[PDB]
């Protein structure tokens, strides 16, 4: 059900509402550990990998084993758990285009080796100190070398979204010929525009039908989610994510939001939607970066209503202010009470507390609530005290 | 292999040059006989149906049996040939939403009955004198009745492209529930804009995955070909054509152009491309309507070059001025000579004629050619006379 292969889809569902394929690669353990201030222990890494396997992630990028001894050891443990059937996702190891990295990737027995290289002109010049042609040779050699160990090879075209497009096409032919079966198109600095992303992937998939494409999208301009969905429309079959929007700088497409947007817009369930909160909370614990309360899907406030008009509507039909039911994600709605509330919301909360107030008493409590501008919420004890102030009586709920 | 089922495709081929499907329904025998001044005899109908089958058309719309006794007889003969396996295409009979048309369509044993009804506001009011709700009931009953005879049913939404879209969706739900497996979307007056056609079919195919859609596109604004390719982009699996642009008023999408355009842009071959000229000619003969010389693909001049600069280029590499090789369609290139010519062209024609002239003599001939403003063609006899007039030698087998 929450399996570890591709999910069939048909693109966007109809307005006012299966030949294509898509799945998740989660990079919490690679991209995600490149977040300033974030490091994971080996045990933490392993615990996260198991959680990602359990919710049905297709691929886990477990790290770049040359980076440090602990990353090597965490990847090894994960591959061992995979070999034992405890973990079921495909395990990907990252690699520079250097023989050493590749040999290490091969020796730990990863399912896939992802070789990256920067193929924009700034990267070729400033980062690699190389020419277009020399880069083509290095990439061909390293991809072939990795292939010859009998492991599947992805090539990541770093800064592809600012690269010369003709060169990008040449890069892809090169790595295809050298044995790569997947190419990741990396929007390294988050500058893709969604409608253009769709076009890009439509073009690439039409040109290279023997290759499957990944989208790796950074959120520098706040459009990572929209870019990954657009890529999927265009035929990308793997979307890279991290839990909680972890990664370099502002991070990449966040798993919980991507998964929800794919459910709503494409009608598919690429991971266990009901377990997003639990996995997000786990990563939050080990990463030490708190999710803001406004984070989509898993955020504290995602299904919390405030304005009186909204709460009144929700009490009649939650769909009025809820894009999908909270239960879709294993959550429940709530509402808060402050000076923005109204009579229906206040009545409903008193009803929950078992306190019967008259219509005019409700008016008086509402007026008292609205008389103070700088109170952030009214807790039940506050509301009980307000009622007492109106009834003169000592005022049953189990929470 | 020019078989008689759907052809697989993947939409447009990449810039700088399989989950979808498409095939041809040719309506030369139905829509095409609705061209002013065109009628076919029963014999000619049968012979056109055979040629349509031979080139690999998926569906032949062989006529509307209720219209006349000779149409009824032609269809009956076509169906007999289908039974005998001479004709292999699916045979479609047209029908109004009237019990008699349907019984008759059932009675001749057509493979499919196509019931049409006008679902735009002007059609409902001025032509059917009915309401949206009544139309729905009539359409439901008639489709159901046709389906109860155990025959496949297409519903044609006439004037769909100017109908209320919400109503069109209700129409399609209605006929689908009544048992229609195909719906034809008719751009009856040719007002579809191509990019909007793609969107229309994309939307309809996503909403009704258990129906296949046809496009029937008229050429009133010259965009029938662009419209049918756009419909195919969007998921239409049947494109309606006629040979030679036959049909009411200005006709519908012409088979030879649709077939070429699909080959170039989608990379597929939905009929035998090398037989297009032959079938166009046959239909030209029986319709009595000549194709203009500029008609694409099969026209006299489709692969005939004129300007000196073009002919010089083509003589070095024909691809310079040919979208695809003429042999694609079993044809050959040519060029003409008039005041627009140049030295490479004139030299080449003399070579064909076996006449050896010096460059100086070519220049003189060329100057004489360019001195006659109103000579339409220098035919070979004329060229031989020009060469004789320059060389003083005998030069002049056609
Ligand atoms: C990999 C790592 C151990 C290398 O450390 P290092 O050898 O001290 O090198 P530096 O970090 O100073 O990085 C630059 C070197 O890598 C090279 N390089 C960068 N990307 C490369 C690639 N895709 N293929 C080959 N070489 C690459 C640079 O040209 C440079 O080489 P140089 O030492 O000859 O100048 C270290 O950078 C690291 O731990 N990085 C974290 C992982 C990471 O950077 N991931 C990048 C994802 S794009
Ligand atoms: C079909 C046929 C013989 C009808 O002849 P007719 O009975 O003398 O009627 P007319 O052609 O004058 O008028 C059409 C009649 O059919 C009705 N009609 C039109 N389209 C219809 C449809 N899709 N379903 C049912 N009835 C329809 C009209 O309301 C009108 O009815 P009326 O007689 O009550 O006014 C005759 O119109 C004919 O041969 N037409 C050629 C085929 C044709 O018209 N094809 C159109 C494809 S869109
Ligand atoms: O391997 C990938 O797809 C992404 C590499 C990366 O982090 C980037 O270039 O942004
Ligand atoms: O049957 C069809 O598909 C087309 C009907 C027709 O004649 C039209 O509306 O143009
Ligand atoms: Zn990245
Ligand atoms: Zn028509």
């Amino acid at each position: 059900k929450h399996h570890h292969h591709h999910h069939h889809h048909g693109g966007l569902v109809p307005r006012g509402s299966l030949h294509m394929k898509v799945g998740i690669l989660d990079s919490t353990l690679r991209e995600g550990e490149q977040t300033p201030g974030v490091v994971f222990t080996t045990d933490q890494r392993v615990e996260i990998a198991k959680a990602l396997s359990d919710i049905g992630v297709q691929m886990i990028e477990a790290g770049h084993p040359a980076v440090s001894p602990d990353i090597y050891e965490g990847i090894r443990r994960i591959i061992k758990l995979k070999r034992e059937g405890v973990i079921k996702s495909e395990i990907v190891a990252h690699s520079r285009a250097v023989k050493r990295d590749i040999e290490v990737g091969a020796e730990i027995e990863a399912d896939r080796i992802a070789i990256f290289y920067g193929i924009s002109d700034t990267h070729l010049k400033a980062k690699h100190h190389t020419t277009r042609d020399e880069a083509l040779r290095s990439i061909a050699e390293t991809v072939s070398y990795a292939k010859s160990h009998g492991v599947k090879v992805r090539f990541t075209a770093e800064d592809a979204t600012r690269a010369d497009y003709q060169y990008l096409l040449e890069v892809i032919k090169t790595v295809r010929d050298a044995g790569a079966d997947r190419v990741s198109i990396a929007d390294t600095v988050g500058v893709l525009y969604p409608s253009r992303t769709r076009e890009l992937f439509k073009d690439l998939t039409s040109r290279f039908p023997d290759i499957e494409f990944d989208i790796h999208a950074h959120n520098d301009l706040g459009m990572a989610v929209a870019n990954v969905l657009a890529a999927a429309e265009g035929g990308a079959t793997i979307i890279h994510t991290t839990l909680n929007g972890l990664g370099e700088r502002v991070g990449i497409a966040p798993l919980q939001v991507v998964a929800a947007a794919l459910k709503y817009h494409f009608g598919i369930e690429v991971v266990d939607l009901k377990k997003l909160s639990e996995v997000a909370s786990l990563v939050e614990k080990y990463s030490g970066i708190a999710l803001p309360p406004n984070f989509p899907i898993t955020g504290d406030y995602a299904f919390v209503h405030k304005a009186g008009v909204h709460v009144a509507g929700v009490l009649n039909d939650p769909k009025t202010y809820e894009f999908l039911p909270p239960e879709t994600f294993g959550r429940s709605r709530d509402y808060v009470i402050d000076k923005y509330t109204g009579k229906h919301a206040v009545k409903d909360r008193f009803d929950r507390l078992g306190v019967k107030l008259t219509d005019s008493e409700i008016d008086q409590v509402l007026a008292k609530i609205k008389s103070n501008p700088n109170v952030r919420f009214y807790r039940d004890v506050d509301l009980l005290e307000l009622a007492e102030s109106v009834t003169g009586r000592l005022e049953h709920h189990h929470h």
